[PDB]
């Protein structure tokens, strides 16, 4: 029950962090604008300034007039801001902010959203778990946790949390990156956050499904505001899936951090007398069958709209579909339910 | 359905800020009426009260900004039956109303206080005279921007009173520092959601459980939850005056719903019972409203105020004259002129 314990660095680096100016983001990596890099290999000490370097390629430090040590600061208390639960981390939002990265520099967003809202998405990556405990919104109501007596009454408990949790670093002294806008557009930016994180939601996902599904049907329009926000809720849900279009190594190390954490949460749920979900019981959970599940179900239908939409997504959906076969392959030689003792997937 | 925005402060300066007396000498008591109030004196009465509990000067207010934010505020309510800035008026009364008479400054902090009263004014801003599942069956921008959210005019009150916040001149909160603006920002968000009756329904068990632990002030649950019981009271105070009033206001309320329901017809839908003039039946729906929403609200406001005891003792006693009428009613709907005088 140990290992449900995951603890803040801090309470609710920087100097040296632009003593070299901003780094290009071709000098970080030549493969950093493709679909086929992997986040989670930047070694995590360089990923504040990797979030730096983004900003800067999608020129929103020049168009926003961002004071830079104001988000060197803001960055650094944004990644303070996680726990160290094995999914949601730090490199777990990390890795959502490059996606959305990667979707500006190879779909063209310019072309079809704000530049506001695009930069609204990318702060909402970044931000988009905060303060995450390796628990699910059902289990805060469960343990009668002072996030569900804030926020149950007003639905999706932990992602409330998460804006709140933002909006906390934004008016912590010396990290409001939206300094230079009016109060008509400061407020316009934490409207969009607000909406964008509490997309991340997978109740609010379903909700909204079959307007996504209309949307790609009759085909984006961007001068039609309602296709914008629609747009806004699928992009932050790509992002927050996007393990699942990187190569095999990665969507297998990612199931063994996702049910190592869920199933902490099962454990801890027995430890206090009550009966975890299947997919939170090491006992009952049979992780490919799951898997297939969440693809077939979760996952694909929003690399399928996005396909859709943008026809240079492809190569996303295929790497989503090409995963999820590989968990059918997975099927036929994992014997066991729950992850082994080891808590590994390496014996595949 | 067709309820018009008149729109898209030199006398206000000149004497806004009189004295609650001079208003009318039963201003601050429990049975003043302010829909009596002529909509002419409306504003100097919200300036007099925001005087009166001396927000004015604890906050800085400045005057002129104040006059043209209450300006603002009246002229962004439209003109259906019940959802009008009468409405809002009345609502901003009751809660002055409570500051005057139930000692809020030892319940709640002085923000909290100063954030329901202006909540209360802003609370109904832009109403179309229908409800939230209306919004959504007519597939309106409205629902377009907040359905998947939930409390979809809730919502748009809200960014209508932010709007108003955001236009030259108005901003009454401009001097604040950024923590207390967003704090202020966010009270009035949770407020004037509070206000959507299926947030009452899913906080109601916490509200019980608050009652019978007793109200505890260093709880800062419990000042969330005390602030949504205070909005509801205040929402729904026209049932705490006498008989004329609460029949006055059904003749509103009903005028208001059926004429949503002739438009869910006119849609090729079937509308509630409710708002169906050839299905409701007035006293009923009343009786009901009064036994399961207003009752038990005026009853969790006397258990935590034991000085609002008059409150719930009218709001049972309308539910008894209700109960009465059901015999010397028999139609269904309003009459022809829209009058409940026949009682
Ligand atoms: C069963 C399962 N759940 C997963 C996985 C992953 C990693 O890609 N994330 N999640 C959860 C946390 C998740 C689901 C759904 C959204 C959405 F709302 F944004 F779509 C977000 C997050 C996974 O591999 N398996
Ligand atoms: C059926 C019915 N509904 C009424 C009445 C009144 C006037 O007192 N207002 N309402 C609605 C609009 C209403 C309900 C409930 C809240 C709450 F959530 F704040 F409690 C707000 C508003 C009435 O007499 N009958
Ligand atoms: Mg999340
Ligand atoms: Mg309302
Ligand atoms: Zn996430
Ligand atoms: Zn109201």
């Amino acid at each position: 029950l140990s290992t449900s314990l995951y603890k803040k660095a801090g309470f609710d680096e920087y100097t040296k962090l632009l003593h070299d100016g901003i780094q290009p983001v071709a000098a970080i990596d030549s493969n950093f604008a493709s679909f086929t890099y992997t986040p989670r290999s930047l070694p995590e000490d360089d990923t504040s300034m990797a979030i730096l370097s983004m900003l800067q390629d999608m020129n929103f430090i020049n168009n926003y007039k961002i004071d830079c040590p104001t988000l060197a600061r803001f960055c650094l208390m944004v990644k303070k801001g996680y726990r160290d639960p094995p999914y949601h981390n730090w490199m777990h939002a990390f890795s959502v902010s490059h996606f959305c990265y990667l979707l500006y520099k190879n779909l063209e967003l310019t072309n079809y959203l704000e530049d506001i809202e695009i930069f609204a998405l990318f702060i909402s990556c970044m931000c988009h778990d905060l303060d995450h405990r390796g628990t699910n919104n059902s289990f805060q109501v469960a343990s009668k946790s002072v996030l569900a007596a804030l926020y149950s009454s007003e639905g999706s408990v932990m992602e409330r949390h998460h804006f709140a949790q933002a909006i906390a670093i934004l008016n912590t002294h010396g990290c409001n990156i939206f300094d230079h806008f009016s109060r008509k557009d400061y407020q316009r930016m934490l409207d969009l956050m607000r909406d964008i994180i509490l997309a991340t939601d997978l109740a609010h996902h379903l909700r909204i499904f079959k307007d996504l599904q209309k949307m790609a049907e009759v085909g984006y329009d961007r001068n039609n505001k309602q296709h914008h926000r629609l747009l806004l809720c699928l992009l932050m849900t790509s992002c927050d899936l996007s393990d699942q279009t990187k190569g095999w190594k990665t969507t297998r190390k990612i199931a063994e951090l996702i049910y190592k954490e869920f199933f902490s949460q099962g454990d801890l749920e027995k430890a206090m007398g009550n009966r975890p979900m299947e997919m939170m019981d090491r006992e009952k959970a049979y992780i490919p069958e799951l898997q297939i599940s969440f693809m077939e179900h979760i996952a694909m239908p929003i690399y399928k709209l996005l396909q859709d939409l943008f026809p240079k997504a492809a190569e996303l959906y295929e790497r989503v579909a090409s995963n999820r076969e590989h968990w059918t392959k997975v099927s036929h030689k994992f014997t066991i339910r729950g992850l082994p003792s080891n808590n590994s997937l390496d014996f595949l």
